[PDB]
């Protein structure tokens, strides 16, 4: 099911959503992989990730024009890393509106990022503002806040089974909670759990650095935070 297009890989998540794939060679970590989504709303394309790379943000772009045809409406990214906002210049050079939390934006520029050209806001029950979300169709974004990021958020798409957790949620055998660098070792636990719980019907919980796996891996992340939330 795993489709190759240059150095990414692609794979059909559901009738109009992909998840693609980047790879980057950390020096202390070998070859991690990134994932994000592809949304196809209608008549334009909903991207909700970017890649390591401007290069392989572009062939994301190409592969979307190419196998989708439609153009990219808007792109929304998780949190502040490498693997989630590496890839901006490429998505503002071909003039596509970018949308970020307002404080990944804020962040953007403390680790050599560009900023999204749009902040969002959230509510207190952790939704985004629609003020800010305009026309985002079927995607919901949620922050359940401060967990593998202080600012990561998380998106889910109506009409699917398929919450994307990002970085925030890894799967249900995973030894570790990855990069615990920017980490909050306390609301950990709460934020994946409140994940989990403002997409209760999704089954097909899809992250970053692991394959799509069922509700066992929101569990598993929120017990892993558990014992790390005891250790701080
Ligand atoms: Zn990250
Ligand atoms: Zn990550």
């Amino acid at each position: 099911s795993d489709q190759r297009f240059g150095d990414l890989v692609f794979r059909q998540l559901a009738p109009n959503v992909w998840q693609h794939t980047s790879f980057m060679d950390v020096p202390g970590f070998g070859a991690v992989s990134s994932n994000g989504l592809i949304v196809k709303d209608g008549e334009r394309v909903l991207l909700v990730d970017t890649a390591w790379t401007d290069d392989q943000t572009s062939q994301i772009l190409n592969w979307i024009k190419q196998e989708i045809n439609l153009p990219v409406a808007l792109a929304v990214v998780t949190h502040a890393h490498q693997d989630k906002m590496g890839g901006m210049g490429a998505l503002h050079a071909e003039a596509i509106p970018t949308y970020a939390n307002a404080l990944s934006n804020q962040l953007a520029p403390q680790e050599g990022m560009t900023a999204a050209q749009h902040s969002l806001t959230f509510a207190a029950n952790g939704w985004v503002d629609p003020a800010t979300a305009p026309n985002f169709g079927p995607l919901r974004v949620f922050y359940p806040g401060p967990g593998h990021t202080s600012d990561n958020i998380t998106v889910g798409i109506d009409g699917t089974d398929i919450a994307f957790g990002g970085c925030l949620i890894k799967d249900s055998k995973a030894k570790s909670l990855g990069n615990l660098g920017d980490a909050d070792t306390e609301r950990y636990a709460a934020s994946a759990r409140a994940f989990g719980a403002a997409f209760p019907k999704a089954n097909t919980i899809a992250m970053s650095h692991s394959a799509p796996d069922s509700r066992a891996a929101i569990t598993h992340t929120a017990r892993m935070a558990d014992k790390l939330r005891l250790e701080r």
